[PDB]
């Protein structure tokens, strides 16, 4: 009832995510399944997200990260890191031990523990499209694995991606599923066949 929205909307300016298009070879550490909408990575490793747009959001803009559980049962438990990678310090400084979602090669980044929801964030200034890209592309990191015990202990999440202004309007909203694991190729190619 208090659980953030995981609802698309578009927006004004047309608000889109996209993956690159990385295969599912052993040496992959990040990989999207368009058929499941699901991103499979590997812990601590980049996952690049790409934001599309048809039309350039102003200078202000921010994008934000938050990582909800996907069943209904858990959806009002906040996803956090799990007793073992919270107490260790691969923490950069910057981001809260205890955050799932970070991002890397940012530093104007932020992070957000939310005082009512007690939910954790990550936010980032927008940027419009790189030189010989049509899109911005964010630089994730994920803390934990999906089995770490304690934490997440294989129960599936989402990441919802938030475009909103610098007065925390809402401007529009995506998601994808994510899956943090050693053998990302290997389990999307699994996941891929579990439809048939
Ligand atoms: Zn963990």
């Amino acid at each position: 009832s208090s659980v953030p929205s995981q609802k698309t909307y578009q927006g004004s300016y047309g608000f889109r995510l996209g993956f690159l298009h990385s295969g599912t070879a052993k040496s992959v550490t990040c990989t999207y399944s368009p058929a499941l909408n699901k991103m499979f990575c590997q812990l601590a490793k980049t996952c690049p997200v790409q934001l599309w747009v048809d039309s350039t959001p102003p200078p202000g803009t921010r994008v934000r990260a938050m990582a909800i559980y996907k069943q209904s049962q858990h959806m009002t438990e906040v996803v956090r890191r799990c007793p073992h990678h919270e107490r260790c310090s691969d923490s950069d400084g910057l981001a809260p031990p205890q955050h799932l979602i970070r991002v890397e090669g940012n530093l104007r980044v932020e992070y957000l523990d939310d005082r009512n929801t007690f939910r954790h964030s990550v936010v980032v200034p927008y940027e419009p499209p790189e030189v010989g890209s049509d899109c911005t592309t964010i630089h994730y990191n994920y803390m934990c694995n999906s089995s770490c015990m304690g934490g997440m202990n294989r129960r599936p999440i989402l990441t919802i991606i938030t475009l909103e202004d610098s007065s925390g309007n809402l401007l529009g909203r995506n998601s994808f599923e994510v899956h943090v694991c050693a053998c990302p190729g290997r389990d999307r190619r699994r996941e891929e066949e579990n439809l048939r």
